[PDB]
């Protein structure tokens, strides 16, 4: 439903076509060919079209040459709206006002592409429930589509619906002539057909193309790799319109200056709260409690600031958190990411009225191990031992070569995390708390399913990454980091059937 993305024009096509059918205020979106993993904001201005540059990091998103965003669709929803303004060479204001809409199906959950009604039935029959559907070229071959819905032994049956596709545009053979088959969709989904003997075609979900058996990740990475990693990544990326949250409380002037990135904010319904203050209530941090269709919570949260430091330790006392993972070096490449916030070895510091001793450090290959004591002042007894966790070795741009760092590195977080009755939820944190961090707690989340259930069980990466995005604004930023927890899976896969 992220409308204005057209996932392959040129960027001459995108001239032409907002030269004409738009106008000045017109707008889209497309992926950068000449810059693998970036992305071109294309606006029409006072008749011609000028091309922003979004730069697409394993932090954030990039404006070149302005301000840093979470995902594309909170980056247009800010020009489009709250706030923003966006202005030219001098200071002439660069207005984004009508989204230029794609009619490409291509990366739409629910579009299989070529495909026969016997095995789209199959797919229904296999995978698919009440509401399943999906939209296939057609069979009868013409250049039409086919829209599959299983509604309902015999209790249970696949209905298909023909889309008629006339000049350009797609309907069934009755009623609204749709600009695309995602518009059709859309209608459809909310105004659901019914048959002449009334059965409604409730279109509920598109069938399930991701989740896989554990035990066969080997096979589906291999299909990935040879339909592929980028698409599913896409599919995943297609789907931000439907995580635009607000984020008020992190908007109000006077929490401003606790973001290290102003336009970088946690989700209200999520975010964590800070009770027992002097605003002193908020921290830019989300509560990630994962959910499918008793669990280990993971709080996402950026690295410190100056002025936020001690607010950490009273998010870290209040949420009764006893590990902490710090996924950033301590030396970075020239700009920090986060400002220490821990005693050295054998000392001690106050942090507002939060006391911490780190007791010992244990230096491992991939990360550092701190021991530390926090207590409130005046009131030892409150004391309770947080590990820090310290992740030493990630690169400075791409993923690590071979997941077996992370893998060991997360097995002696679990365990700690096992060893403390009641421990509040993990902390992970990260420079914006969003690129790396989504990948280290996604991991996290799809190793302890297979801990729990076992080898057979059934993972789906796209749909536990949006469960995470809507929790917090751009969970997992790359398709390099998308593909790296593939393959921290399939490592630690091939470790149990060992």
């Amino acid at each position: 439903s992220r409308r204005w993305f057209h996932p392959n024009i040129t960027g001459v096509e995108a001239e032409n076509l907002l030269l004409t059918r738009g106008v000045d205020g017109s707008f889209l979106a497309r992926p950068s060919k000449s810059n693998p993993g970036d992305f071109t904001l294309s606006v029409r201005r006072n008749g011609a079209v000028t091309h922003i540059k979004i730069q697409n990091t394993g932090d954030y998103y990039d404006l070149y040459g302005g301000e840093k965003f979470a995902t594309l669709a909170e980056l247009v929803q800010y020009y489009m709206e709250h706030h923003g303004q966006l202005k030219e060479k001098n200071g002439d204001v660069i207005e984004l006002k009508y989204p230029l809409n794609c009619a490409d199906p291509t990366s739409e959950r629910w579009f299989h592409g070529h495909l026969s009604g016997k095995e789209a039935e199959k797919l229904l029959t296999e995978k698919g429930k009440h509401g399943s559907f999906l939209v296939r070229e057609s069979q009868s071959h013409p250049g039409d589509f086919v829209l599959s819905v299983r509604t309902g032994d015999g209790k249970s049956k696949v209905t298909h619906v023909m889309i008629r596709c006339q000049e350009l545009k797609y309907d069934v053979g009755g009623g609204e002539r749709f600009d695309s088959l995602t518009d059709l969709v859309e209608h459809y989904k909310k105004n659901p057909m019914v048959e002449t003997l009334g059965t409604v075609l409730q279109l509920k979900q598109p069938l399930n193309t991701t989740r896989i058996n554990a035990a066969e990740i080997e096979s589906r990475v291999r299909e990935l790799s040879k339909q592929g990693f980028w698409e599913e990544f896409e599919t995943l990326q297609q789907q931000e319109c439907k995580l635009l949250y607000s984020r008020k409380e992190g908007q109000r002037q006077e929490n401003k200056n606790k973001n290290r990135y102003k336009n970088i904010l946690p989700f209200d319904h999520t975010r964590v709260v800070l009770h027992d203050g002097d605003v002193s209530d908020y921290i830019n941090a989300n509560i990630i409690m994962p959910e499918f269709e008793p669990k280990k919570s993971y709080i996402a949260t950026q690295g410190c600031l100056q002025n936020t430091v001690n607010d950490f330790w009273r998010m870290v006392f209040q949420e009764n958190s006893r590990v902490i993972v710090m996924t950033t070096k301590e030396v970075e490449r020239g700009k920090s990411k986060c400002v220490k916030y821990w005693p050295d070895e054998y000392a001690l510091k106050e942090y507002g009225v939060m006391r911490v001793r780190n007791v010992k450090e244990s230096a491992a290959h991939d990360y550092t191990l701190r021991e530390l004591k926090l207590s409130k002042v005046g009131q030892g007894n409150t004391e309770r031992t947080v590990w820090q966790y310290h992740f030493r070795t990630w690169p400075d741009h791409g993923v690590p070569s071979d997941p077996g760092g992370v893998l060991d590195f997360l097995e002696e977080v679990h365990h700690k995390q096992e060893s403390i009755m009641d421990a509040g939820p993990v902390v992970v944190h990260c420079s914006a708390g969003i690129g790396r961090t989504g990948t280290f707690i996604v991991i996290d989340i799809l190793i302890d399913i297979i801990r729990e259930k076992g080898v057979d069980c059934d993972i789906d990466v796209p749909k536990t990454i949006q469960m995470v995005r809507s929790q917090r604004s751009g969970m997992v930023q790359k398709e390099a980091q998308y593909r790296f927890i593939y393959m921290a899976v399939q490592h630690y896969i091939e470790t149990l059937q060992r």
